[PDB]
């Protein structure tokens, strides 16, 4: 059949948004999470109607199969049940009735984190140490919230983190291989846990304080795991403090048991931010 | 006929399988063994898809005849009954109490079951699986997807093969099956080498940290997986012989069972 659902089983929640006010635009980001497209909806905020608002629409790929539609609908329901948080790409609407499936989510005016930092390097809006710490604390708080809802990240890194007009860091992908980013136990056993996500967040912080730097440069993938099991971790970023680098290294602890929980990280980063 | 089973004993319960092979499902038959009068035995039912098509109704019966001709073997998931005539097709096959191999070892590693595996136990599993594969090779039998998941462990800790037909898991396919698109028993020997690797690493993902996209060209460079910690130089050389670049030079399954018998007799 098709995603217009001639004989498929939908439902009708309140989240629905009139498709008569949605306008789709340019594909945004290489669609690993799915077919995302920029859009200019009208009256999504419910308190400022008639005001044009940019959003991102998740739609089905041209050769999508039934299981892709089921995954999209289940992802929609998961985003509904997850809840709201300031440091996350939040669900704000959907079009499910009398037409194709469109999941309307929050749009960040400024690109992913990697290119944001890279375009704000001192070779405009220069990124100073305090901005980096605030950013890190933001998405760490978001990571904790996502941890509460038993969520595991598909690929956590700078290119999958967005930043809005208000410079608010938002996390995506909370649902090819990012071997350069995953922990040794996730490389070897291919199991992803909150501890593996702590290691991934350590790599994320490294990428932040190096202002969009490629992890493990020059080390081949075939060798990577071995070097990681030897205990070789990435070196300290240029403009970074010994305490933040020790935090990164604790996130990269060889055993998951001794890695700090996300709440520990949020507390430590709040204390560091307290001293501007 | 002789294999027919009464319909008043089977149940639905849990799927007990994540696709492939068929629509496996849990069941609890009663008095299936001729020696055990009435004690219930847990079994697996290979039932037909809801979208019963023209070829599936023939494919499931082809699998039935397959299990009938293949015979019985200790290290094989064996057919032990079925419900065919005057009702829906329920194929009753052996049941593994302890789950698949991957999770079986993964849950018995040193710091879940509190019985660590011994190198003794690993050599025994390898010998069992080679002894099963040599029989499956004796019959014109083909392995569809040889991996740790498709190998099961009963409550008696007996390795059982759960994939085979009759005349993509890229990390398990041989280079000739990957590049030349040719399938022979030697590719099965390569897959058995990868299985050995994931056994002696106690449920480890082959080529860790290597994505498939680069794995292709790395294999073309001659890259083979490193030796496991719990493996020996002799057994690692065995795995690397299973991974011989020239299929004709790979060891036959009978050579493998002989060598594993030789090593297993040690310290015993
Ligand atoms: C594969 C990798 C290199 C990559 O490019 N990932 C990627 C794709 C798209 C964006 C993106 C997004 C965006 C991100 C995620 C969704 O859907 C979604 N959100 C949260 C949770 C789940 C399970 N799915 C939709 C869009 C946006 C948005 N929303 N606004 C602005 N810019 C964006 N970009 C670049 C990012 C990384
Ligand atoms: C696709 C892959 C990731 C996977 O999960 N395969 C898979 C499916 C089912 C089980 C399984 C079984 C089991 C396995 C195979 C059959 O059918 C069959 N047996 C022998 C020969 C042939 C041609 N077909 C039926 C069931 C069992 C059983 N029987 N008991 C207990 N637990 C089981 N599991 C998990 C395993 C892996």
């Amino acid at each position: 059949l098709a995603g217009v659902s001639e004989y498929e089983l939908p439902e009708d929640p309140k989240w629905e948004f009139p498709r008569d006010k949605l306008t789709l635009g340019k594909p945004l980001g290489e669609g690993c999470f799915g077919q995302v497209v920029m859009a200019e909806a009208v009256g999504i905020d419910k308190d400022k109607p008639k005001e044009a608002v940019t959003v991102a629409v998740k739609m089905l790929k041209d050769d999508a199969t039934e299981k892709d539609l089921s995954d999209l609908v289940s992802e929609m329901e998961m985003m509904k049940m997850i809840g709201k948080h300031k440091n996350i790409i939040n669900l704000l609407g959907a079009c499910t009735q009398d037409g194709p499936l469109y999941v309307i989510v929050e749009y960040a005016s400024k690109g992913n984190l990697r290119e944001y930092l890279r375009a704000r390097r001192p070779p405009e809006e220069q990124m100073t140490f305090k901005d980096l710490v605030s950013c890190t604390y933001q998405l760490a708080r978001g990571m904790e919230y996502l941890a509460s809802q038993k969520c595991i990240h598909r690929d956590l890194a700078a290119r999958n983190v967005l930043v809005t007009e208000n410079n608010v860091m938002k996390i995506a992908d909370f649902g090819r291989l990012p071997v350069k980013w995953m922990a040794p136990e996730a490389l070897f056993d291919r199991v992803y846990t909150h501890q593996s996500d702590v290691w991934s967040f350590g790599v994320l912080m490294w990428e932040i304080f190096t202002l969009g730097g490629s992890p493990y440069p020059g080390i081949p993938v075939e060798e990577l795991f071995k070097l990681l099991k030897e205990g070789h971790r990435m070196d300290k970023p240029a403009n970074c403090t010994n305490e933040l680098y020790m935090m990164m290294r604790d996130c990269w602890h060889a055993v998951p048991s001794q890695r700090p929980t996300f709440k520990q990280l949020v507390e430590d980063l709040d204390r560091i931010l307290t001293l501007t």
